[PDB]
């Protein structure tokens, strides 16, 4: 059974991701993580704590103390959030992939990363996650598995969630890249691990 | 006429370029810089100065102090060495470029960075220099240039004086003849846009290499 840190925990993905991967592995066992309050119930779902991505010691101390081996890693400036304050934006999002690499790398942590489908800082810092995150599977070990998100809700939020569980379930064997295009509404997806969209445009009305 | 800070400097090209400008703007309108001893020739060659750039600060006194407008970015870990230290690569290379974007940026600069022609950090890096510098050149207004080097010969290749030249050309041009902000640039093999727009000619084809090379 692994042990996970969920970054960026308390965005429309991470909790859904969190409340997935805790009935599957064990209450204790997902470590859910921000810098923003968490809300009442998400706080006792399971072991919450404040973890800045800027803070390369804070992750280490974690990911040491807590024993991690998956690591999740949701947080970053969204496209107009990040366009307004963009040293920000390019900061939490390069030089926290940086930190994360790096966290994972030297702790030998199984790394997920979402990408997407470049005139915007967030998707400069997407191409640089896919670039980078290829890199230290070469240079080093690092068992990084990433998937290009579409448009979420472009797909359901169901399929997206249970895609990015599989990714990391799988063996490192029977992937032959490191990042992923994952389409519902993808070739490579669908052949090297079982990958089906099961939301699709009629049943996602109900 | 501008006033050159060339960044990295004691390495190939930093030299020459430092020297073909000088030759062109004047003597102390181009300052050198770099974070090793400069030779004894090339420090009175005209004004030296110690440039770090992973300190942010340290640049813009630079910048401001000797009104910089142009700005040449060559620092950088090569891969070769880089590979091994691959913290303090991506730092120079990444860390690095961001803080002669925001320099520049800043105090309105006219940028060149070099690029090159991917499974090494300082690939990574250059794709990194051009998506950022672009994104500059939209989100703010940074006169962002930059020329994908490819084999730079000294003593898919280019002589040393056609880099150089092609380098002062794309950053004497009008910002009114420029398509596009990084340009292919080549010689030889044994960069259309960049002759369309900016008028890129190498002087330097393969009988006069070969000529030069034997002196
Ligand atoms: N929402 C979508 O439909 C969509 C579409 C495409 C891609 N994605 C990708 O999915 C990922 C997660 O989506 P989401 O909706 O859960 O994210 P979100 O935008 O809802 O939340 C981002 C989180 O990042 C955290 N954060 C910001 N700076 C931080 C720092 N320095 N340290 C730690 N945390 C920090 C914020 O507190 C926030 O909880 C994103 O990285 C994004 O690239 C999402
Ligand atoms: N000549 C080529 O083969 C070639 C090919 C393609 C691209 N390029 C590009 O041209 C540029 C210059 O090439 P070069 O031949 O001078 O390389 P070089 O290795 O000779 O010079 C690099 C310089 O960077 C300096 N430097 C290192 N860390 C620094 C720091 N923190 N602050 C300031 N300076 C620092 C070093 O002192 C060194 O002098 C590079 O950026 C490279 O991407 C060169």
């Amino acid at each position: 059974p692994p042990r996970v840190l969920i970054t960026g925990g308390l965005g429309q993905l991470g909790v859904g991701l969190a409340n997935l991967l805790r009935k599957r592995f064990g209450k204790d066992n997902v470590i859910l993580s921000d810098i923003r309050k968490p809300p009442a119930h998400v706080f006792h779902s399971g072991p919450f704590v404040y973890a800045n991505i800027l803070d390369y010691k804070s992750l280490r101390e974690i990911v040491v103390n807590h024993r991690i081996s998956w690591l999740f890693h949701y947080s970053a400036l969204l496209s107009a959030v990040g366009e307004a304050n963009v040293s920000l934006a390019r900061d939490v999002n390069i030089t926290g992939l940086h930190n994360v690499l790096d966290v994972a790398a030297e702790y030998n942590v199984r790394l997920f990363v979402p990408s997407t489908i470049p005139r915007t800082i967030y998707g400069v810092s997407k191409v640089h996650t896919e670039l980078m995150g290829e890199y230290y599977y070469y240079r080093y070990g690092l068992d990084f598995r990433c998937l290009r998100y579409p448009g979420i809700i472009m797909m359901y939020i169901s399929d997206c969630l249970r895609a990015t569980l599989e990714v990391m379930e799988a063996p490192a064997e029977r992937l032959s890249m490191r990042t992923y295009n994952i389409s519902a509404m993808d070739s490579n997806a669908r052949k090297d691990w079982g990958w089906k969209h099961d939301f699709d445009l009629p049943e996602l009305v109900a």
